[PDB]
């Protein structure tokens, strides 16, 4: 009997159908404790302490973890992040320079913290000119409802809660085009990968398999009602928001997973770590992160 704790996050993406279906548990034979985390920083800490063995990390928490030499490896990609996450601001904030003096929330060292700093740099705004406050997404929603913040760079469900009365100022598809793309990945502790490699392979298989029908034909996948309801439930968004969220990322074929895990992801960590160091968020970085990536489970 194998027990495994999987840290998941509130993305509405096609592999959530496998989570809802319990496919990984059924195919691996393991007892799977799916634990929801509000953002990636707390997942890194749980990975490091051993409380979580498989976790969904954004590329920015990944880079932080790898620079701290946490013994984890990316073993597949969840998605390439696009306008599924966005900077949403009070409607009176109409142009980037209106952000100066305003109070903008992000979860600390998340992909949207990283994307905010990259967007500010692109706009020629020093980060200190904005009151960047660190809040978890549920607290961001509550702070927005009470008018205590002027905006936030967030993912689902907070991005959809805020956009209902706010304005999108930029998004992570644009920030990627500017030269600061972000990724969503799955990582595994070394000791778990050593003891239970077939369980790790089963996890990767269940996620990759679940995304392929969407990749093959997004519109056909999105009109299957059970695909939409499973994503709405696990992410916490209304069903009407799911299609735009799903189409706000791109996903990988098995061939693309192997290709990405053999070079591109390493380069992504190198570059993400470097920008985080320039923004003063990590003290030291490396010129190579090949220890933190593997294709052997796909």
């Amino acid at each position: 009997m194998v027990n495994v704790t999987v840290a998941y996050q509130t993305s509405a993406e096609p592999a959530k159908v496998a989570q809802a279906d319990n496919t990984f548990a059924k195919e691996s034979g393991a007892t799977v404790d799916w634990r929801k985390f509000d953002s990636g920083a707390s997942i890194v800490r749980a990975l490091a302490s051993g409380d979580v063995q498989i976790g969904n990390l954004g590329s920015s928490p990944l880079a932080v973890a790898a620079s701290q030499q946490v013994p984890i490896e990316v073993f597949l990609l969840a998605s390439k992040l696009g306008n599924s996450e966005a900077l949403v601001v009070k409607k009176t904030i109409s142009k980037p320079e209106d952000l100066i003096g305003k109070r903008i929330a992000v979860p600390f060292i998340s992909t949207t913290h990283y994307s905010l700093l990259a967007a500010l740099k692109h706009w020629g705004i020093k980060p200190g000119q904005v009151e960047i406050v660190n809040l978890q997404p549920p607290a961001i929603i509550a702070a927005w409802q009470r008018g205590d913040i002027d905006g936030a760079y967030v993912w689902a469900p907070a991005v959809n809660a805020l956009e209902k009365d706010g304005k999108v100022l930029t998004d992570s598809e644009q920030v990627g085009q500017w030269g600061a793309p972000t990724l969503d990945v799955w990582v595994v502790r070394k000791d778990f990968a050593e003891k239970h490699p077939e369980v790790v392979k089963a996890f990767a298989k269940s996620a990759i398999d679940a995304q392929q029908p969407y990749i093959a034909n997004p519109d056909v996948w999105l009109k299957q009602p059970e695909n939409i309801s499973k994503l709405a439930r696990l992410s916490g968004v209304p069903e009407g928001d799911v299609p735009g969220l799903v189409k706000g990322n791109t996903y990988l074929t098995p061939q693309q997973q192997t290709a990405e895990l053999t070079g591109p992801v390493n380069k992504a960590i190198i570059d993400t770590a470097q920008f985080l160091k320039e923004q003063g968020k990590v003290p030291a970085v490396a010129n190579d992160y090949s220890q933190y990536v593997t294709s052997r489970f796909v």
